[PDB]
DNA sequence: CCGTTTCGCTCAAGTTAGTATATTAAAGCTGAACGAGAAACGTAAAATGATATAAATATCAATATATTAAATTAGATTTTGCATAAAAAACAGACTACATAATACTGTAAAACACAACATATGCAGTCACTATGCCGAC
């Protein structure tokens, strides 16, 4: 992988990148290299976005196997049986 | 004696009956840590119980007679409780004199930055290589 996900990739786009100097480029699928888009996050954000087309129902990530996670996960049922036991107190 | 079916029981999901509180305000309860003076104890030293026997000293009744400590007065006086009042010193109530800050006003250097023509390294702009398995193709 080289880089593998990155910590400013986080909040971007697949084709889209971050120099040290807060900047961002726009890659290209035909030889690797990449342009100036813009110095705003959402902005070149944006750019990449409607280059390929929008994220998609979630989040990609797969590695090889797996690893920590620590996501969302509400539930209804989960809270009504922490209920059953605060009424009997 | 034993099996089979009805009946007393409790679990599970609807159908009704009843009563109504939150903050202020000020305590009251109780586990746990905090800080001296007096007497029962105990080993050690001083006074006393132990112990006995012929000789020395005290035990005491019954009454006369000189002696004396000391409570009982009785009058004398330091001692003790309590102010009164003025000489003497403290200290606000005045006031000008004196040295001192806040302020009144003039005199002068210079901090702090816009404005403007250049000068140019450096970040950004644009393209190829570094570095190593994907994908696709065979096994």
């Amino acid at each position: 992988m080289g880089r593998r996900r990155s910590h400013e990739r986080r909040d971007l786009p697949p084709n889209l990148y971050i120099r040290n100097n807060g900047y961002y480029c726009y890659r290209d699928p035909r030889t690797g290299k990449e342009f100036g888009l813009g110095r705003d996050r959402r902005i070149a954000i944006t750019e990449a976005i409607q280059a390929n087309i929008e994220l998609f129902s979630g989040h990609k990530h797969k590695p090889l196997t797996a690893r920590i996670n620590s996501d969302n996960s509400v539930t209804l049922h989960s809270w009504l049986d922490r209920y059953e036991k605060i009424l009997a107190s």
